[PDB]
């Protein structure tokens, strides 16, 4: 394996450094307003060297953003499909690609066979081809690399299923900024080629002088360079006609044969399109070329690219005749005018990426080498497009619940064939569908209308339910004696209990265990794990009595603690914040031991009195002026004090100290350790009143953050054996740091209410020596080196914070581990900070037409891990990467990955069995199966199931960690015939692998194998 950590990589062009260096100096280029005047010598091109054009139509559609997946359709893309498949089939030399395969497939399932037919043959003949294939075009800021997988795969798949093609080359044209992690799929995926847009315009013009915007890019960590994808980056400012001809949009507009009035488009440079004619064509062609030739100057080959197409384009058979015949009559000239020594002609993605690489072979070019992402990304002068790294932070956390519970449900269910009327394949597609859906790029990232995020919400919805059913089925199959086993595929067995979402204050979801005397003495709950080792994890449920107590399924008993059910209220009366406690239901809490990807059985019993093995929590409620605080049969009084100081340590784990406003000032790790400053501050920014406006996808702050102002805030604690907390209802979110004896969760009950034009952000003040050094994750896949930059403006600082954050200096590492993706930065040396909502009265001119105002309650979770680093192998200054420990990637997997946790719903599970899994492999730490699914039906007499094993790597810091099982995952289930390693998607047999063994990955590789079994 290679090493991640200690081998520095020589590439050309490392992007953390080409910031260091850049200036950002924003200057009139002229027309190019963010370049030069660019400068060609005509004797460049001759009969013996020409340059070849490719000019590929597209039609950018989007799977909902200012209307509705199904709006578009029915308005826009049925017809745009409808009207290329005539155009294609009646014109042959006309070329057409297509990106996003959930319109696709819905347009192809709805045409009668004949067309299906003409579709077939138009792909088959290389007319209309697929760039990319996945069900969306992602976001890749905020989007987990286990959900771009997921969409990627679901159109791919479809792709292989009906045209029996699998796209090589990539085309992701809008994202806002690049990550690295879509190279690292693709190339994993059997791509050769891709094409990105959305780059800093001072990236551009710097890459653009040196010639660098065709690179191979490879990961940040890989010395190698076996990880690499030639990477295209167009140049100009969109990927609109007028910016995609050459350097002078007042002239390529002009190209652009939709804007001469019918079709109610203009030029905004004021020079309209004209129809090409005999008594024009020479002229035009003369402007046309010398565009092209411009263009050709930024890069290395003879080979040029010009995209001809821009948002929900190709909608009229019109329009389409427009742009095609006049194209022709200057091809026809230009290709026939030797003086020009072009040769122009309609082209797919593909055509130009083949016709690169031949240049290439031939020796006319070198291409660089690239590491490093392409975040913040502005489109001009401070216009950072940092907001939607946090805008509709709601959906932002549903989208990574939904990701697990796909996971949980594909694994749960693969472990059986099922059988048609089960519907268990039926469900699960639609929740794939669903979660591939939303990592659109106005999905996710918080950029549509009202309407349309609360159809992706209602789609999530469904998706959750879908997955909720398939994981009860399995688990009740799994779990029960099998000539007992009876199933009603329409049958709830247990229902799902989320402690997390949609969370305590943002929905009174969860189903209260009732137990008494005269209805129920006991209940069966069971829990999942997902991840392939043994895990322990506190568990808790709510129960209508206190005195219960916890069985394993050998009647074992379990320590458990019984809390109260705290609910805060803003009391519109008194103009307070504060808790109420239930007085006939209670919180349970025990810790859970679950074999890997296994389950687990307890059960819950009711006793007249305490029980023997469960505890009572203390509560303590701080605030001058308490009223009672009854708490029904709860066996502890509720006491009252004056807002204080407080100091909290559950078993041998750190000690935490609390302001009186009860906000964390200081962790010590051990009883004789110091107690470091670790401070937790709320602050918001607001928006400026003069020239640009924040909204859903620019963050423009009128300066640096100011503190919110606390009050006398009402603060709860909590005292227990297992778990304590301090919870304090602050203005905007009800703040809550949970202890078990590890590193503490924190949970914050945000509601931004009606505070107009203000985003909240939540800081972490310590006084670590970290400098202007950061580091933020990449899709949940990677850890990246950030420098803050005071030549760039405050917005410029955030990243996306996909999963996690931290700083250190040579001793110490303050980690902070999210359960949502949200933006985030280091403004000063030992600060982190994140936000939680924004709300925006103002549109920031992007497209949206609406402010952000339909906020709501959303609970998002983090765990914080601070650490001594002073003993780990780190890697050197100059490494672009930087890696978790053990403790933050467990920290992590908590969070994203939790136990399932089901309540049987009947009175009595007959045949019950109390454990699944007990002889699984459990994995090193750093192994992860992050993908199991069953690949076929139950009809298939040989039956196949695709894993994906993602590892990670991990600091070395002086901990032994010894016994570990090999995983080999092409024999968790029986009879294996054969075992393949395949591409990511499953679609390719890439190795025929001896002795049916799945050999394990290396750090920071992710592998994908398929297991047949006779
Ligand atoms: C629907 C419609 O007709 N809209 C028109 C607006 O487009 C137009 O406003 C201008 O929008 C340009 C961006 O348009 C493209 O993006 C739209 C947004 O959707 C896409 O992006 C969002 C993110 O932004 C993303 O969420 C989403 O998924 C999607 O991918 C899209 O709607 C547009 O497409 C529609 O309209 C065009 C015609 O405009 C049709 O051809 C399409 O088929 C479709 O209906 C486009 O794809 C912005 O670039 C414009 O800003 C420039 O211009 C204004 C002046 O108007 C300046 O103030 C700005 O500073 C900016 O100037 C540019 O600056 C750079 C850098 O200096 C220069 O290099 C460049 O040359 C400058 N351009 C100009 C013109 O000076 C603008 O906001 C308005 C036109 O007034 O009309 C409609 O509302
Ligand atoms: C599918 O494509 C493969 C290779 O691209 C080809 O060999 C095969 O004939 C195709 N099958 C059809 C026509 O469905
Ligand atoms: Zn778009």
């Amino acid at each position: 394996c290679q090493d991640v950590v200690q081998d520095v990589p020589n590439v050309d062009v490392q992007m953390l450094e080409l910031y260091d260096r850049m200036s950002f100096k924003d200057i009139d280029g002229g027309v190019w307003k963010q370049g030069w005047n660019i400068k060609y010598d005509p004797l460049k091109y001759n009969a013996h060297h020409k340059l070849k054009v490719f000019v590929v139509p597209h039609s950018h559609n989007d799977p909902g953003w200012i209307q509705t997946f199904e709006e578009y359709y029915q308005h826009d893309t049925k017809h745009i499909l409808s009207n290329a498949l005539r155009h294609l089939h009646d014109n042959p030399e006309m070329k057409f690609i297509w990106a996003e395969i959930s319109y696709f497939a819905r347009f192809y399932h709805d045409l009668g066979e004949n067309k299906k037919l003409q579709m077939k043959s138009i792909v088959k003949n290389g007319q209309l081809e697929f760039v990319t294939g996945g069900w969306v075009m992602p976001d890749e800021a905020n989007s987990h690399w286990r959900n771009v997988l997921l969409q990627l795969t679901e159109g791919q798949t479809w792709l292989k299923q009906f045209m029996n093609v699998t796209p090589t080359a990539s085309w992701a044209i809008a994202p806002f900024g690049h990550s690295p992690t879509m190279p690292y799929i693709l190339q994993k995926s059997g791509f050769k080629n891709m094409l990105i847009q959305r780059t800093h315009y001072s990236v551009k013009k710097e890459l653009a002088q040196q010639r660098q915007l065709e690179f191979l890019w490879r990961q940040i960590w890989d010395n190698k360079g076996d990880t690499a994808l030639f990477t295209h980056m167009m140049p100009f400012y969109s990927y609109d006609i007028p910016h995609t001809c050459g350097p002078d949009p007042k002239v390529c507009c002009q190209f652009d044969f939709k804007r001469m009035g019918s079709f109610g488009l203009s030029c905004p440079w004021k020079v309209p399109p004209r129809t090409i004619s005999d008594q024009n064509v020479a002229a035009r062609s003369d402007l046309l070329v010398d565009q092209w030739k411009k263009k050709a100057e930024l890069y290395r080959t003879n080979v040029l690219l010009i995209p001809l197409g821009d948002d929900f384009r190709f909608k009229q058979n019109t329009e389409w005749d427009v742009q095609r015949v006049n194209y022709e009559r200057l091809f026809e000239h230009i290709n026939s005018q030797a003086h020009f020594n072009v040769q122009a002609q309609f082209g797919t993605l593909q055509e130009y990426f083949d016709a690169v690489h031949q240049a290439e072979r031939a020796g006319q070019a070198e291409f660089p080498t690239l590491s490093g992402d392409f975040f913040t990304y502005a489109d001009r002068s401070d216009n950072y497009w940092s907001g939607y790294y946090t805008s509709r932070p709601y959906h932002k956390r549903m989208d990574r619940v939904l990701m697990h519970y796909v996971r949980a449900a594909e694994m749960l269910s693969a472990w059986h064939s099922w059988d048609g009327m089960a519907r268990i394949e039926e469900r699960l597609e639609q929740a794939r569908r669903e979660l591939s859906l939303f990592q659109h790029h106005d999905g996710i990232t918080g950029t549509a209308k009202t309407h349309v995020v609360v159809d992706y919400e209602q789609r999530m919805q469904e998706a959750l339910k879908a997955c909720q059913m398939v994981m009860q089925q399995s688990v009740y199959r799994l779990l029960t004696k099998p000539s007992i086993y009876s199933p009603d595929f329409s049958f709830s067995y247990f229902t799902l209990d989320d402690s997390r979402w949609p969370g305590s204050g943002v929905e009174d979801s969860r189903t209260t265990i009732i137990l008494g005397e005269d209805i129920l003495p006991s209940k069966h709950v069971v829990m999942h794990n997902t991840l392939p080792h043994w895990r322990e994890q506190l568990v808790d449920f709510y129960v209508s009595s206190p005195f219960v107590s916890v069985t394993d399924l050998a009647n074992n008993p379990v320590e458990a603690q019984v809390s109260p059910v705290w609910s805060w209220h803003h009391d519109t009366l008194t103009k307070t914040i504060h808790p109420q406690g239930s007085t006939t239901k209670y919180r349970i809490i025990f810790k859970a031991r679950v074999p890997p990807m296994g389950l687990a059985t307890y059960v819950l019993t009711i006793s007249d009195s305490k029980p023997e093995h469960t505890s009572y929590a203390s509560n303590l409620l701080l605030r001058k002026n308490p009223t009672s605080l009854p708490l029904g049969q709860y066996p502890e009084d509720v006491k009252f004090g004056d807002p204080r100081e407080i100091s909290l340590r559950v078993g041998n784990g750190p000690t935490l100290a609390f302001s009186e406003q009860g906000l964390l000032k200081s962790i010590q790790l051990t009883q004789d350790s110091p107690h470091v400053p670790v401070h937790f501050k709320f602050l918001k920014y607001g928006v400026r009143s003069h020239g640009d406006r924040s909204g859903a996808y620019l963050f423009l702050p009128n300066g640096p953050a100011s503190p919110v102002e606390l009050g006398q805030p009402v603060v709860l604690v909590t005292k227990g054996k297992l778990e304590s907390s301090v919870s304090v209802g602050l203005p905007s979110v009800v703040h809550q740091t949970i202890m078990r004896g590890g590193a503490p969760e924190i949970r914050n009950l945000v509601d931004i209410g009606s505070l107009d034009n203000t985003e909240i952000v939540m800081r972490l003040e310590t006084h670590i020596d970290s400098g202007d050094i950061f580091y933020t994750d990449l899709n949940g896949l990677q850890f990246i080196k950030r420098r803050r930059l005071d030549k760039l403006p405050l917005q410029a600082n955030y990243y996306p914070i996909p999963s996690g954050m931290f700083i250190e200096d040579a001793n110490t590492r303050l980690t902070l581990l999210t359960g949502q993706p949200l933006g985030g930065s280091s403004l000063a040396s030992g600060e982190l900070e994140i936000m939680q909502d924004r709300r925006l009265a103002s549109d920031d001119e992007r497209g949206l037409g609406q402010g952000v105002l339909d906020n709501k309650p959303v609970l998002h979770i983090y765990r914080l891990v601070l650490e001594k680093v002073n003993n780990c192998v780190r890697p050197s200054k100059l490494h672009p990467a930087g890696y978790l420990t053990s403790a933050a990637h467990k920290a992590s997997q908590s969070l994203l990955d939790p136990l399932d946790k089901f309540i049987f719903a009947e009175n009595e599970w007959i045949g019950a069995q109390g454990q699944f899994g007990g002889d699984h492999p459990s994995a090193r730490e750093d192994l992860d199966v992050s993908v199991m699914r069953r690949l076929t039906k139950s009809s298939a007499k040989t039956q196949r199931v695709g894993y994906v094993l993602h590892r990670t790597n991990l600091m070395q810091c002086g901990t032994p960690e010894e016994h570990t099982q090999k995983l080999d995952v092409c024999h968790l289930l029986p009879n294996v015939a054969r075992c393949e390693r395949t591409t990511l998607t499953f679609l390719q047999n890439l190795e025929h692998l001896d002795g049916m063994v799945a050999p394990e990955v290396c750090p920071m590789e992710t592998a994908a194998y398929v297991s047949s079994h006779s």
